[PDB]
């Protein structure tokens, strides 16, 4: 039946965008890429099946998406390539997604507010804030 992660399904597109070139470059995304990639206005796809979260992201960059279960490691390729460890878990109704990869570190919170979906990436300092509204 219900879980409190229905509140995430759905199709959710891309609204503002504050600070993700900075984000991106502290990640190590190289000019190009970021140029690009900062153009798209993705549409992200979250559905549930069982215990098995989907988030597909649509754009005109690169599409991806990636299946997990909350609390079980799994491989992960992202957008601009890099070849990742992440684990994600729900926390007090957030979804925390932590990405490893070459001894570096992300962090990348889901929130639900009002009828928006606030993505929160931070690594070290630098944050970025995306926000998406029902498509
Ligand atoms: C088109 C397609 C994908 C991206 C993209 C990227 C990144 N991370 C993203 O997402 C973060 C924020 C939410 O989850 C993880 C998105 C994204 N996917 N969907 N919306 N933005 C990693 C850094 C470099 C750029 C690649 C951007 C443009």
């Amino acid at each position: 039946g219900s879980h409190m992660c229905d509140a995430f399904v759905g199709t959710w597109k891309l609204v503002s965008s504050e600070n993700f070139d900075d984000y991106m470059k502290e990640v190590g995304v190289g000019f190009a890429t970021r140029k690009v990639a900062g153009m798209a206005k993705p549409n992200m796809i979250i559905s549930v099946n069982g215990d098995v979260i989907t988030i597909k992201s649509e754009s005109t960059f690169k599409n991806t998406e990636i299946s997990f279960i909350l609390g079980q490691e799994f491989d992960e390729v992202t957008a601009d390539d890099r070849k990742v460890k992440s684990t994600i878990t729900l926390d007090g109704g957030v979804l925390v997604h932590v990405q490893k990869w070459d001894g570096k570190s992300t962090t990348i919170k889901r929130k639900r507010e009002d009828d928006k979906l606030v993505v929160e990436c931070v690594m070290k300092g630098v944050t970025s804030t995306r926000v998406y509204e029902r498509a």
